[PDB]
């Protein structure tokens, strides 16, 4: 079919370090794609992906010095903008995208993949609000050939990396992408990050670790995703929660979400 491979950039989505994120659409189908115009190391990971609450790479075209990376379009835009400053978002709201942000870092850990980059700009929604963890510029194999590679790199966003990466010289790379998503869990609950950096010279942390939770954030949420975030936000990596445990902490098993409105008469 002619022309079936030209696609129009309509519109800017994001910008990165690396460049920016353009909205395409295809000049015949009319079907709309994500381009990111920048390396290697990200195609590589992008091209072993394939999970519903992971975002889709479709392929890659280098132009000279430029690389095009042909990635899925999310309408409903970010995580970032559906938390409203200082208040958070509806708790049954924050439960449906816990657990797809769980549904996707099982996937990826379950492959021997960290992101090392969870966060709510890199959380982006479909058109029927489903989460989809996007951006794999930061991430790493952390398990080949069954063998576990212990991590030694300090990367991410301060409010959202966990407190061994800032004191210790190795760590294991599971328990920092589940810490960084308790931190996404309190920014949808509270609408305000904990501390500008989990230290003990960092007064909002010293006192999260002396259990003040008359204090904000903590005083916004109520007392069952709050039992959660106890397990999560856990200073020793050894005695943080895991995923197959937060699968059966009473919060995430809690019903409070009904399922999206469908048509009906009477
Ligand atoms: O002017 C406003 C509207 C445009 C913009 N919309 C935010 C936004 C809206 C949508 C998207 C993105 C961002 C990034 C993205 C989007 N869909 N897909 C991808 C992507 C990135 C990496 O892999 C895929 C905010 C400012």
């Amino acid at each position: 079919v002619p022309f079936v491979e030209d696609w129009d950039l309509v519109q800017t989505l994001g910008e990165g370090a690396y460049g920016e994120v353009q909205l395409a659409v295809n000049r015949v189908t009319e079907e709309a794609v994500a381009v990111k115009i920048v390396i290697k190391k990200e195609i590589c990971i992008n091209k072993m992906l394939n999970h519903e609450n992971v975002v889709k790479f479709y392929g890659h075209r280098r132009e000279g010095n430029i690389q095009y990376l042909f990635l899925e379009y999310c309408s409903g835009g970010e995580l970032f903008d559906r938390i409203e400053p200082d208040i958070g978002m509806p708790e049954p709201d924050a439960q449906r995208f816990f657990h797809q942000l769980m549904a996707g870092v099982v996937y990826l850990h379950g492959i021997g993949i960290t992101h090392r980059d969870i966060k709510p700009e890199n959380l982006l929604l479909d058109e029927r609000d489903n989460l989809k963890i996007s951006d794999f510029g930061l991430a790493t194999v952390f398990r080949y050939n069954n063998r576990e590679r212990l991590l030694n790199k300090m990367c991410g966003t301060l409010p959202y990396v966990a407190p061994e990466l800032l004191k210790r010289r190795e760590f294991h790379a599971e328990p920092v992408d589940v810490w960084s998503c308790g931190i996404v869990l309190t920014a949808m609950l509270a609408g305000e990050l904990p501390w500008d950096q989990p230290s003990d010279s960092c007064q909002e942390y010293s006192d999260w670790k002396e259990k003040k939770t008359y204090l904000n954030p903590w005083k916004k949420i109520d007392s069952a995703p709050l039992a959660l975030l106890h397990k999560i936000l856990v200073e020793n990596p050894s005695a943080r929660i895991t995923i197959p445990d937060i699968k059966k902490d009473r919060w995430y098993n809690k019903p409070l979400k009904k399922g999206a409105k469908r048509p009906r008469v009477t």
